[PDB]
């Protein structure tokens, strides 16, 4: 709901983005784990992997808060208008209005 | 109230002419009137105008009803379209719209 009041002229195909981009980013995340898990050094077999690392199971926040800040909104203020002046030019009631019956 | 019904989209500098119209055309039948009034054949001195003829003391109807078969709408519907297209290119809160404020 704060990802809502805080982008007010997203088009929809836009954060569809956002979080395909925090998606990526928690996934790089999650293979950088994974690229130092079997980097031990002075790896003893004693004390096992009997308790998981599982350092990203969900989307953390920061992963928001880093790939929002390559938000970019795609539509630009100058076609939102250009469809508004799309829909003056048609008609909807383009006329008298607020008329009414004789008794 | 009928004339405002049935003009719809005349300009207010249409209909002041419409009422100078109809002026016109009572001060034509009043002329008429006194064309034809000193215009007596066999004028006999008796039965003096001592009662005025009086013809057209106000406007009448169909003075009105005559002159309205000359209206004539100034502005065409190309210019007050143009300006709603200068009133949507103008902001008149061109944006969100309809937010509150958190507790």
């Amino acid at each position: 709901e704060f990802l809502a009041k805080m982008t007010n002229g997203f088009s929809g195909a836009d954060l569809t983005e956002i979080c395909q981009r925090a998606c990526k980013l928690a996934i790089r995340e999650s293979i950088e784990s994974e690229i130092r898990r079997e980097r031990e050094r002075q790896t003893n077999p004693s004390a096992m992997e009997v308790e998981e690392d599982d350092p990203v199971p969900e989307i953390r926040r920061d992963h928001f808060e880093e790939a929002m800040r390559f938000a970019r909104r795609s539509v630009s203020d100058n076609d939102i208008r250009k469809y508004e002046m799309f829909a003056q030019t048609l008609q909807q009631s383009r006329g008298f209005g607020s008329f009414r019956f004789p008794s």
